[PDB]
């Protein structure tokens, strides 16, 4: 019953661990990121973390030429599946999980979620027990994934068969419960022209955020828990 520690693997820097850090300091939690795109590898081995977060990004999820860090990060991912490590993997991260158990990813074809939607939950997979039959979520994808044959299935939505599912410890998200309104404020600042060129506003995805909030970090907490009991 080891003390935790997180790897954290980064492709942009806003786009971090949200809440999830408030958490892991709330819980004295270790944790270290990763920063591949920066040339990064990791400082220590990976049995020495207890959860491995691998966040969101634009990079497609066959674009291995243009980033060759993904190609490290598809090693590490199959390590990971190896060693039966926790790993949570959300929006570009899902994609990369999938792809590495053997599904397609693609663009989607219903148009992208950028924005506050509702996912459906499809399973009573146990690190989801907490979590409501329809919830509502923070999107930010124009990709999505066919279900890994060996993966179940736990969310589902209206524009996208598949929003979540679980393969052992390895849980794929493509949506966000990370992004409160601290960190949306940061979104929404470096992001603002491709939300301005949307017409995407953003007074209205803060506001969603500071509402949501609360109800968001006690499923995430309740997620990260059961994730690295012992």
């Amino acid at each position: 019953h080891h003390h935790v520690r997180v790897l954290a693997i980064r492709h942009v820097e806003i786009e971090d661990l949200g809440m999830m850090e408030d958490i892991f300091r709330e819980k004295n939690w270790s944790f270290d990121y990763l920063d591949t795109p920066k040339g990064e590898k990791l400082e220590r081995p990976l049995e020495e973390y207890s959860l491995v977060v691998l966040l969101g990004g634009y990079m497609g999820a066959y674009e291995e030429e243009k980033y060759p860090f993904l190609k490290y990060e598809f090693q590490l991912i199959e390590e990971i599946l190896k060693k039966e490590i926790p790993f949570l993997g959300i929006c570009l991260g899902s994609q990369m999980l999938a792809k590495v158990l053997g599904a397609s990813v693609y663009r989607g074809k219903n148009g992208e979620e950028i924005g506050w939607y509702f996912v459906e939950k499809v399973s009573d997979n146990k690190f989801f027990r907490e979590f409501p039959d329809r919830l509502r979520v923070f999107q930010w994808h124009g990709d999505t994934f066919d279900l890994p044959r060996r993966a179940t299935r736990v969310f589902t939505s209206e524009k996208y068969e598949n929003q979540g599912f679980v393969y052992g410890k390895a849980v794929g998200l493509q949506f966000h419960i990370e992004v409160g309104a601290r960190t949306m404020k940061r979104w929404i600042e470096a992001y603002k022209d491709e939300l301005e060129k949307k017409k995407i506003d953003p007074r209205l995805l803060l506001e969603t955020a500071e509402r949501e909030e609360k109800v968001l970090k006690g499923l995430l907490r309740s997620l990260l828990e059961r994730m690295v009991e012992s």
